[PDB]
């Protein structure tokens, strides 16, 4: 992955993007959209999906929501206040710690 | 000799000679004069379901 300061940026289109795998996967803690409902994302049509990665402390993922207020929000990523789209994090302490 | 298994978080302190709690003294009991080496690591990706 890359850092919060250097967040990276993918755009994808001309897909087939199945969603079941997603919703159905159970590593995922926290699974948030905003705009339309999750269980009904196979049911719509889109183009020009961007996606965004990369890794932030336990703490912060309170955070990535809009109209929030702390340190990363406006100094590392900040969410337009009427943002559609989903928001999916979880842990990684098994690859990205070390002794 | 070779043991191996999964606990919890907490009880890693229990396993060592002459130490009491529920682990020890219902589960794995150390011989006070045990003699070789003990190793714990974290596994919470493996062994954890949301």
């Amino acid at each position: 992955f890359a850092s919060v300061y250097a967040w990276n940026r993918k755009r994808i289109s001309n897909c087939v993007a199945d969603y079941s795998v997603l919703y159905n996967s159970a590593s995922f803690s926290t699974f948030k959209c905003y705009g339309v409902s999750p269980t009904k994302l196979n049911d719509l049509c889109f183009t020009n999906v961007y996606a965004d990665s990369f890794v932030i402390r336990g703490d912060e993922v309170r955070q990535i929501a809009p109209g929030q207020t702390g340190k990363i929000a406006d100094y590392n990523y900040k969410l337009p206040d009427d943002f559609t789209g989903c928001v999916i994090a979880w842990n990684s302490n098994n690859l990205d710690s070390k002794v």
